[PDB]
RNA sequence: GACGCAUAAAGAUGAGACGCGUUACAGUUAAGGCUCUGAAAAGAGCCUUAAUUGUAAAACGCCUAUACAGUGAAGGGAUAUACGCUUGGGUUUGUCCAGCCUGAGCCUCUAUGCCAGAAAUGGCGCCUUCAUCGUGGGUUAGGACA
DNA sequence: CGTTTGTACTCCAGCG
DNA sequence: CTGGAGTACAAACG
DNA sequence: TCTCATCTTTATGCGT
């Protein structure tokens, strides 16, 4: 579920950059900063790229006072007032989705009739700990109010001094009294004491004339398939780059060998990213979703076998009803009526034959297992000579 | 031994961000190729590749306008609110979940931030209503039986 | 003899 | 890892 | 990468 979570943080992260952009676009064009002014433009290229706080900057990514600093620089040059700097760094600086974790996450009480955080109860735990001391109940008392009380740390010390408890008893005392203690206790106050599911691909792809093709970087490039890449000049010069530090096939150049094969510098200190060829894919796997291009393994759902009026089979691939609307190529267009249709995973028989099979992956002619004595080979049958069992 | 407490390590789950990468469109720069013009140097157009700048998209969908957000005013703010309790709803489907979001009523349990102040306290965040201005918001890349 | 299914083989998938 | 993709060669239906 | 919260398991003590 990490995969899936970071899924939902990037969309979720995308989603309020998509909520600041619209307030700010809405805010200075309240002012009078429309979108052809240079103080717009500026204002609004740095919240893209508002910066990180979480982290203390010295006195005098970014860090968003680099950024807050440039957005007065912009304002200021754009005659703005101190209100309106003002209002805009709020919007710079805004949560859009409240940040919420002090009572998310509840423990419930083992006895048989919500437990709260242990940082709530330091008097139940240190009272937990001092109630097996000899002594009597009054001192008792006195001890855990001077635990407690942060001023009144010496005559702590006396105490353990005078009456020889262990180190760890009084490390206990020590770490409940002045720790941060994350977490909530087993007991409440009145017992302490008593596969998959992705439609498509995450990158998308460029598919231009009917060419399906990317982008990676030089030291993305495996040595055994330098081919894929598109430009003839640095093709060669990668070529060149790997018989030179003798990359036999496999894993690619790291930085240093990149840089040190002759291969330009990006801005960022990355290397320079090529086009390459994309092996592997069809244009029957493309859709598009808004301007990207996507592969997508889940076009078929299941294979349709027809009847026409001649009485000849013919077999059609059923498309995902979730993804029909979204598919570059014209969808099937099957004549004549069906007569059955064979899902993933169903199993069948051949005709003519006696043996049973199960279908592995699917198609016009899908690929079969054998059910019982399968060697892990597989072999395709068309699906008019298929019938389910 | 069992249970509780404390520490430590590792892992998991949820939340919120900052970046890189990918893609689409538009601009700029460099290198190369093709074509036209010219007495020639070279001028111009198109294409490719790389770098760079800006803007936009990253599930499909479903639900929500009786919603969502901004601004202003007024009232409340621990005798309070909700991330809590009880009971519903959206995602949600063929059926059931998880996770997230959320309505109404409520304060038994749980939680309650930031700043100034030794402190009481105050001011913001927060809750409600009204006015005004807009069109936005939630959840979806995870499971189980079908 | 000319299409048309059918093996053999290789390649594809976001991350600090 | 699943659930495909393309390509080369080939053996089989019409 | 960073921040925030909780949970589980494994030790090592202490207490009943």
């Amino acid at each position: 579920l990490k995969d899936r979570r970071k899924q939902r943080g990037i969309r979720r992260t995308a989603q309020t950059k998509k909520k600041r952009l619209r307030e700010l676009k809405n805010y200075l064009k309240s002012i009078g900063y429309n979108e052809s002014t240079a103080t717009f433009e500026t204002v609004y290229s740095l919240a893209h790229k508002r910066g990180y706080d979480y982290a203390d900057m010295p006195e005098e990514s970014r860090h968003r006072k680099e950024v807050v600093k440039d957005v007065h620089k912009a304002m200021i040059e754009g005659r703005a007032t101190e209100e309106q700097i003002k209002r805009v760094e709020r919007i710079f600086n805004k949560q859009y989705r409240p940040k919420r974790f002090n009572n998310r996450i509840l423990t419930k009480c083992k006895v048989e009739d919500n437990t709260p955080l242990r940082k709530n109860v330091r008097d139940l735990l240190i009272e937990n700990i001092v109630r097996f001391f000899p002594i009597e109940q009054s001192e008792k008392d006195n001890l855990k109010d001077a635990v407690l009380d942060k001023n009144r740390r010496e005559e702590v010390k006396s105490f353990f001094r005078k009456h020889k408890t262990d180190e760890h008893i009084r490390k206990q005392v020590y770490d409940i009294a002045d720790n941060k203690l994350s977490g909530r206790t087993v007991f409440c106050k009145e017992h302490i004491l008593e596969r998959g599911s992705a439609l498509h691909d995450r990158n998308p792809l460029s598919y231009k004339k009917g060419i399906i093709t990317r982008r990676f970087m030089v030291t993305e490039i495996e040595c055994g398939k330098e081919d894929d890449v598109i430009s003839e000049t640095y093709r060669e010069k990668l070529k060149e780059a790997f018989k030179r530090f003798d990359t036999k096939k496999g894993k690619c150049l790291t930085d240093k060998e990149a840089k040190e094969a002759g291969f330009c510098i990006k801005k960022n200190e990355l290397v320079m990213s090529l086009k390459c060829s994309i092996k592997g894919t069809g244009p029957g796997q493309m859709i598009r979703i808004n301007n990207n291009v996507f592969k997508t393994n889940v076009h078929n759902v299941g294979v349709d076998v027809y009847l026409d009026e001649k009485g000849k089979k013919k077999a059609y691939e059923r498309k995902n009803p979730r993804l029909s609307k979204h598919f570059i190529e014209p969808p099937p267009q099957p004549n004549g009526r069906v007569s059955f249709t064979l899902k993933r995973r169903d199993m069948v028989t051949v005709e003519g034959e006696d043996a049973i099979y199960r279908i592995k992956k699917l198609g016009t002619s899908p690929t079969i297992e054998a059910v019982v004595g399968s060697d892990g080979k597989t072999r395709t049958v068309s699906a008019t000579k298929l019938t389910k069992a």
